[PDB]
């Protein structure tokens, strides 16, 4: 098992569709972290969530949305108000959500909770 | 007066005409780039209102949500943090303060940015 396991990045709204019919087959959640690369709170809790990502190997994938980088089609699927927000998908749509804010260890927590919820 | 609002630039189009109407009054202009979903931005915005007072009808001062408006706008302000703020004139961007500082320091740096190109 590793330590840690990084986040796959979602270039856009028909990487999303094709995302969420590979783990429809699987019959598996998805995270997907939508972040922001400008904004300093995304950047720093992407190394928390990854450790979380390799607790989780083989049983949810991990990816994440930068909204500073994908087109606004892409950014819309995710339903924005605040940020950094942390999504749990399932069979094609958005079951559950965390936002940041806080400090990041409480995030992860509230992360695991919504991931044991849902596997 | 003592606060002038900035008005949003919406998309590519709106920027040309905004730098376009610059050129013909010969002034340079603000564009404050911000992100709505990331507090660090939203901040400063009554101390630039503030600012743009002690300039009007010298300089126009925008402002641009990353959050909110195309891509294509976005790509325009060739961002690399946030917020930004940039001096255009002649249809270009000339300079830029970013602003992840003290709001006092951030404004005192606006100022000189528009003294040197003004």
């Amino acid at each position: 098992r590793p330590t840690s396991v990084e986040m796959e990045p979602i270039d856009d709204s028909h990487h999303l569709d094709k995302i969420l019919l590979q783990a429809r087959e699987l019959s598996q959640p998805i995270i997907i972290d939508w972040m922001a690369s400008w904004c300093r709170k995304s950047i720093y809790l992407k190394p928390k969530l990854e450790k979380l990502a390799a607790e989780y190997d083989t049983k949810i994938k991990f990816y994440s949305a930068d909204v500073n980088k994908v087109p606004q089609a892409l950014v819309k699927r995710g339903n924005i108000s605040k940020m950094p927000t942390i999504q749990l998908w399932k069979d094609g749509e958005m079951k559950a959500e965390v936002i940041g804010g806080h400090k990041a260890w409480l995030v992860i927590e509230e992360v695991r909770e919504m991931i044991q919820k849902f596997v």
